[PDB]
């Protein structure tokens, strides 16, 4: 009886094994655009992905992760609300069964079709396992997906999904450029939060881009052909792998833009 996104093991149950689920800095949250305040002290975000070295794509039974070589600083996130250097380790998505749901963060209660998380760890803590034990250990760059025009830079990801249909499958995924997943603008919202899956650790500085990327209906339909289950088990389509918005509590969401 492991955690997941079913009726019996979904987000409303997680608190029994992970009591931090009811904590003071849980993610995701609703972003109320009329309450978020422009902070002139923030900086321009620095997304440096030119030298990124992707290695593998894995179906972990919850999502699919594109993993990077993090054994040196190549692909790094700096600036914005961040002190120091955060190394890109993986990206993944959350998505829905239909286009009207799928994002984790919401914007004035609007749910997008999906959300991309680019996960980075603070290199002052030496390894990612040490970083997640710290309040400033991770930085997650969140990007909304809406359905419209295809995203060219997403198609290489779409086309390998058939090879990792079930939990525990992986495939070689070298030479993928994550720059192809970004919108034009780097305008963002930021707040202190958590991992959105167990173990729900309160170690994340969230940076959520205001501008969504457009993907095609055919692109997200292929996400929805993935399976939660392992090979040889009853098919459970990988859909609705999102946690809903959590209470904001004693937190402020800051805007990078006026
Ligand atoms: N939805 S969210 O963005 O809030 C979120 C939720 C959970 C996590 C932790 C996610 N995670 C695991 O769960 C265990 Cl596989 C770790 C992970 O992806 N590791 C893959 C990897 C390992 C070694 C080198 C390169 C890549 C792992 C462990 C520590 C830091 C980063 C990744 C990350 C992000
Ligand atoms: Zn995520």
């Amino acid at each position: 009886h492991h955690w997941g996104y079913g009726k019996h093991n979904g987000p409303e149950h997680w608190h029994k094994d992970f009591p931090i689920a009811k904590g003071e800095r849980q993610s995701p949250v609703d972003i109320d655009t009329h309450t978020a305040k422009y902070d002139p002290s923030l900086k321009p975000l620095s997304v440096s992905y030119d030298q990124a070295t992707s290695l593998r794509i894995l179906n972990n039974g919850h999502a699919f992760n594109v993993e990077f070589d993090d054994s040196q600083d190549k692909a790094v996130l700096k600036g914005g609300p961040l002190d120091g250097t955060y190394r890109l380790i993986q990206f993944h998505f959350h998505w829905g069964s239909l286009d009207g749901q799928g994002s984790e963060h919401t914007v004035d209660k609007k749910k997008y079709a999906a959300e991309l998380h680019l996960v980075h760890w603070n290199t002052k803590y030496g390894d990612f396992g040490k970083a997640v034990q710290q309040p400033d250990g991770l930085a997650v760059l969140g990007i909304f997906l809406k359905v419209g025009s295809a995203k060219p830079g997403l198609q290489k990801v779409v086309d390998v999904l058939d090879s990792i249909k079930t939990k525990g499958k992986s495939a070689d995924f070298t030479n993928f450029d994550p720059r192809g997943l970004l919108p034009e603008s780097l305008d963002y919202w930021t707040y202190p939060g958590s991992l959105t899956t167990p173990p729900l650790l309160e170690c994340v500085t969230w940076i959520v881009l205001k501008e969504p990327i457009s993907v095609s209906s055919e692109q997200v339909l292929k996400f929805r052909k993935l399976n939660f289950n392992g090979e040889g088990e009853p098919e459970e389509l990988m859909v609705d792998n999102w946690r809903p918005a959590q209470p904001l509590k004693n937190r402020q969401i800051k805007a990078s833009f006026k």
